[PDB]
């Protein structure tokens, strides 16, 4: 049950960005920006790859298409 991508009808993008660190909200942003740019709504957001106290390099933001 390991889904790491896309599982129901919402779009998952789990990916490691082991090359920017910003504050939980940063990636939220980014990640729901990414998808709301186009037709999908961020539902089910995550933060992985711990930079620092408050910051990270990882995002896994599943979005359904609106």
């Amino acid at each position: 049950s390991d889904a790491l991508l896309v599982p129901d009808k919402c779009k998952f993008l789990h990916q490691e960005r082991m090359d920017v660190c910003e504050t939980h909200l940063h990636w939220h942003t980014v990640a729901k920006e990414t998808c709301s740019e186009k037709s999908t709504n961020l539902h089910d957001y995550g933060m992985l790859l711990p930079c620092g106290i408050d910051k990270f390099r990882g995002v896994e933001f599943v979005c359904c298409p609106l």
